[PDB]
């Protein structure tokens, strides 16, 4: 029995991490307004989609391999997209479902019966509330977390009444009141209602940004952070890359919308099939989830051409993972114990994994029992245990001379690295920092489509 090592994660982090793919939705009076932040004065009238379908929405995104959808139910202007008690700048007021609509119970009511996981982003920065103000502070922190009790307590919203994610969103007009949040009331009524349920802020939550909207982590990324170098000041290379000394863990969610605004424009298009896989490559390819934004038009509707994108998105990695060419190649090295054998990266079985006490550098060589062609590597640790390699390369043997693949930093959850295509029967693994004894639970070798 190996020690742990670090923070470990949770069930909720493991599950997250295990899920790799999210989407986003941003949808309201920005997008009648062709407009990225609104004031709080847009006219509810307005808020009129012509044929809103979130079954689609819900359909397409589950067809294309998203495993939870985080809703927008207020943004910055502060219209609330549900029938809330508690202010009368919702969809109560608009003639969307003749003032009857509840946008947060036609998603639910879809991601229900696609087993869809659901978020919920609920801006904490109130342009339209009279109470979003210093002096009202108390009373802003009140309606807030009364709207968290409405969302999060009610069976007939989320995913079969649970909820995965609450977001948080840090931004703020320069202009704006300097309201200051209640933060662990609010995520104190969060566990009461729904547990473990991962909560993106500002905050030493169980997810943080990861410090860009581009969908790009860093390397090294460190699944963990120290809360006392979070809040609004956080630098953003501390959350690109985590911190090699943090206390806590940490996912460092990868946002990026589809396109270059996070609502629907007209005149916007969405990312190339090409863009799309290097945001997966430096997102989920270096062990943190992708939260992709697809937004919905004026007519409620996903645009054809995003659509497309999605299906492309998808065939791309289904046909990248559909042979691991490292399945039953012979590994050999230094291992900890036949409990924690070389031959259990290449096996096939989830339970095996490997583990080594022996001095750095170690030294895992594969031998595929023949040539083939392939241009990724796949390496992943068992967080379980702690994230713990800080340093690592991998080199194939090209007629007699161990010539480079490439080389990293972190592996975490799941590390793809990419190299030239090559014809090689011999490869090595090495890893040359870490902070504990090594553990890995798989190598895979995968030839891009
Ligand atoms: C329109 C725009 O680019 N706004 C960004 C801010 O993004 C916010 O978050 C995204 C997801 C979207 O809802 C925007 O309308 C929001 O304004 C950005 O705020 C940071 O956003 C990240 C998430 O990407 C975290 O929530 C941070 O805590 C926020 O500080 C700010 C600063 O990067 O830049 C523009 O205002």
């Amino acid at each position: 029995k190996i020690k742990p090592h670090g923070p470990l994660p949770s069930q909720t982090q493991l599950a997250y991490l295990g899920d790799e793919l999210a989407a986003f939705i941003h949808f309201g009076p920005n997008t009648f307004y062709d407009q990225e932040w609104g004031t709080g004065q847009e006219d509810p009238e307005r808020f009129n989609p012509s044929q809103l379908d979130a079954r689609e929405w819900v359909r397409v995104l589950k067809e294309t391999g998203f495993k939870k959808l985080i809703l927008v139910v207020k943004h910055h202007d502060g219209f609330v997209l549900y029938p809330t008690a508690h202010t009368d700048y919702s969809v109560k007021v608009s003639p969307w479902r003749r003032g009857k609509g509840d946008l947060l119970l036609e998603v639910s009511q879809a991601a229900t019966e696609f087993d869809m996981d659901m978020g919920v982003y609920l801006s904490p920065w109130d342009a339209h509330s009279p109470l979003y103000h210093v002096d009202r502070e108390a009373d802003y922190n009140a309606y807030y977390l009364a709207q968290l009790k409405e969302i999060l307590s009610n069976p007939n919203y989320g995913n079969a009444g649970k909820f995965a994610e609450v977001w948080m969103n840090g931004a703020r007009g320069e202009g704006a009141q300097k309201v200051n949040y209640e933060f662990e009331k609010w995520f104190e009524t969060i566990r009461d209602l729904q547990g473990d349920c991962l909560i993106f802020s500002t905050e030493g939550t169980s997810i943080r940004w990861i410090g860009n909207q581009r969908g790009y982590a860093g390397d090294p990324l460190w699944q963990k952070v120290n809360p006392d170098k979070l809040g609004t000041e956080a630098e953003l290379n501390y959350l690109q890359h985590g911190d090699p000394s943090g206390t806590i863990f940490s996912i460092g969610e990868a946002d990026v919308s589809i396109r270059p605004g996070w609502f629907y424009h007209e005149d916007q298009d969405p990312k190339s099939l090409e863009e799309l896989v290097e945001i997966y490559f430096h997102s989920v390819g270096r062990g943190t989830p992708l939260l992709l934004n697809i937004p919905p038009n004026q007519a409620g509707l996903f645009d054809a051409k995003d659509i497309e994108r999605l299906y492309e998105f998808a065939t791309y990695r289904n046909e990248l993972y559909k042979e691991d060419l490292a399945l039953g190649a012979e590994v050999s090295g230094p291992a900890l114990s036949a409990d924690f054998a070389c031959r259990h990266l290449t096996d096939g079985l989830e339970t095996s994994s490997w583990a080594s006490d022996a001095d750095l550098p170690i030294q895992l060589e594969l031998d595929l029992g023949s040539p083939k062609t392939f241009d990724v590597i796949e390496l992943r640790e068992d967080l379980k245990l702690g994230q713990r390699i800080a340093a690592f390369h991998v080199q194939v043997e090209v007629d007699g001379v161990w010539q480079e693949f490439g080389s990293g930093h972190t592996v975490g959850y799941k590390r793809l690295l990419r190299g030239a295509v090559v014809e090689a029967q011999k490869i090595r693994v090495v890893i040359t920092e870490s902070q504990a004894l090594p553990l890995l639970t798989k190598i895979s070798l995968y030839k891009t489509p």
